[PDB]
């Protein structure tokens, strides 16, 4: 597993992150990751973007670590992408492609209403474990701190340094990447609303850091 760190976003670390390139994941996610869709701005941000080069196709942008991380806290200074049929994330994966079980810890930011964020969590594939909280703003609009606490026996969502969210039952135990995407849903209308084709559209992610548990 990977060691506490600190990304401020400065530059993009190739040694450290991964840019997801040349493919879409298929099913629900109406894209294709493009690595020119994650880029720096001259603030300090990882800015991913939702881009369409052509009638109908769209590009959008997914980053990666490099190292697996363990239990502990994963805090994420972010906006999300604002529009219907869309999502922004943060977080935590490993699956049947890296030899392990399905274990992800999700948060999530459903484009079709920034005022709400999703928790949620898969463990040996097992998922529904969605929870939506107000946040009492609008997250589009200014960054915002958001984390979750990943331990043994349970997983804490925060908002800012505020507890929102406890989860106990099932919980994940294989370590993960750290990711975050931003990308337009087909077949899940009733959970994102249907993608109306806007673009370009931004979700911005100031800085990263865990801290070993
Ligand atoms: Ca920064």
């Amino acid at each position: 597993t990977g060691g506490s760190f600190f990304d401020p976003f400065n530059g993009y670390n190739s040694g450290f992150w991964q840019k997801a390139d040349g493919y879409s994941n298929g099913n629900m996610f109406n894209c294709t990751w493009r690595a020119n869709n994650v880029s720096m701005t001259s603030l300090g941000e990882m800015r991913l973007a939702l881009t369409s080069p052509a009638y109908n196709k769209f590009d959008c942008g997914e980053n990666r670590s490099v190292q697996t991380y363990g239990y502990g806290l994963y805090e994420v200074r972010m906006k999300p992408a604002k529009n219907t049929g869309i999502v922004s994330s943060f977080f935590t994966y490993t699956g049947p492609t890296d030899g392990t079980p399905w274990d992800e810890i999700d948060i999530e930011f459903l484009g079709k209403d920034t005022t709400k964020v999703q928790f949620n969590y898969y463990t040996n594939g097992a998922g529904n474990h969605e929870k939506i909280v107000d946040l009492g703003f609008d997250a589009a609009n200014a960054y915002h701190t958001y984390a979750f606490d990943w331990q043994p026996n349970s997983i804490k969502w925060y908002v800012d340094g505020q507890l929102k969210h406890t989860a106990t039952n099932q919980i994940p135990t294989t370590p993960g990447k750290i990711m975050m995407n931003l990308w337009n849903g087909t077949g899940v209308d009733e959970w994102l609303g249907s993608y109306n084709g806007v673009n370009p559209l931004y979700a911005h992610y100031d800085w990263v850091r865990y801290t070993k548990k």
